[PDB]
């Protein structure tokens, strides 16, 4: 019932990124949330977010361990940030987290490792 | 036996910065709450925080409308952050929302009223 946004970044940007995202979309999978990716590598920003999303949306989660561009679009939004090799070692404080940030009464940025 | 470090700022003057820090340090000794405050105004910026005060302050206030000098300092901490006004017209509210930020387990980011 809930919809996420997300940005996986690597400064490189083709391998770390896509294996992130492809995860989290099957993460999104099986607790039936909805669920939009964005992804920056060196080969640039694919499935950018529009705002739409951004504002329609319950949480976002940001994994990476750049200065994502345009990181100012989420500033109003509950979101949980953690690096690329955080979220592929355990992901399950992140969608934890995501759903403790989710259901948290306050809105509320969560960084983690 | 818990320790706060606060920033009061406003830009009209010397007189909406003072009174929230009032409120604050009698809301903290209230609690047994160690305290320090920062404060930035016309007058400048006045008992400036000492980085060791930050890195071993369990939480910090960020009671501001405007954009704090040295808002850096506090990228790596648990915090609450909120507007004059609103922690001058209700300021219980804000306190529990640190308390919250003092418990949760990981560092979060509040951003309330
Ligand atoms: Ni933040």
């Amino acid at each position: 019932m809930a919809y996420l946004v997300a940005v996986t970044a690597c400064v490189s940007g083709v391998a770390h990124t896509y294996m992130a995202a492809e995860r989290l979309e099957k993460l999104c999978l099986l607790e039936k949330w909805g669920v939009s990716i964005e992804t920056q590598g060196a080969l640039g920003t694919e499935n950018r977010l529009a705002d739409e999303d951004i504002r329609r949306a319950d949480v976002a989660l940001l994994i990476t361990d750049i200065e994502l561009a345009g990181a100012e679009r989420f500033e109003h939004c509950r979101y949980v940030q953690c690096s690329i090799y955080a979220f592929l070692r355990e992901p399950q404080r992140v969608m934890s987290a995501v759903r403790k940030v989710l259901s948290a009464p306050q809105q509320t940025h969560l960084i983690l490792e």
